[PDB]
């Protein structure tokens, strides 16, 4: 539940598919799977999360956008 682990695990998944410098639906999906499968139960579907996370329009859910989830994962 550490922060350093978030980066590590994150990259561990971001490196899974495509460049680890960018997250994806399938990529994040996995994370959201193990990382927080409960967040998947939310009313925010994968696609919803994907589009939700990306509020810039790059397609990459970099850790930056991820920090946005940490908020929901906090509440
Ligand atoms: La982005």
């Amino acid at each position: 539940k550490s922060p350093e682990e978030l980066k590590g695990i994150f990259e561990k998944y971001a490196a899974k598919e495509g460049d680890p410098n960018q997250l994806s639906k399938e990529e994040l999906k996995l994370l959201l799977q193990t990382e927080f499968p409960s967040l998947l139960k939310g009313m925010s579907t994968l696609d919803e999360l994907f589009e939700e996370l990306d509020k810039n329009g790059d397609g990459e859910v970099s850790f930056e956008e991820f920090q946005v989830l940490v908020k929901k994962i906090s509440q």
